[PDB]
């Protein structure tokens, strides 16, 4: 049980997921840009993502680590910046505040599943 638990990144991640939905600043990035509805995304965007698929992805499980659902939601932020590039975009602060959240938070739940990896690994 809880010590080095390698299943608690699941349910840290669900938890925040669940802040993430409740941001303002999450609002353009909650579900899936509307392809039939704007035209160019998919010229400039190869592998559009967003926060809906990954929580149902997450829920589905099919992310082997959070170092995998960390990837997406970074590719979320990555799309939004080439996207919208521009400085001045008050969209561009958004994607560049939640980033920072996200990944302020994201950070111990990385490195206490990295710790209890090595710890497994070591016993
Ligand atoms: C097609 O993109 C659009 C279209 C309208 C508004 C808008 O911003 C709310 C965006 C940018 N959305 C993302 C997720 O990059």
């Amino acid at each position: 049980s809880m010590s080095y638990d390698i299943q608690a990144w699941k349910k840290q991640c669900e938890e925040l997921l669940n802040l993430i939905f409740q941001c303002e600043d999450s609002e353009p990035f909650r579900q899936p840009v509307d392809l039939l509805e704007y035209p160019d995304y998919r010229d400039i965007i190869d592998t559009p993502m967003d926060f809906a698929t990954v929580r149902e992805t997450l829920e589905a499980g099919n992310y082997e680590s959070p170092m995998e659902l960390c990837k997406d939601v970074r590719l979320i932020f990555s799309n939004s910046k080439a996207y919208t590039p521009s400085k001045r975009s008050r969209i561009y602060s958004m994607s560049l505040r939640l980033s920072a959240f996200f990944e302020e938070h994201i950070s111990s739940v990385l490195s206490d599943y990295k710790s209890a990896l090595r710890f497994h690994k070591r016993n």
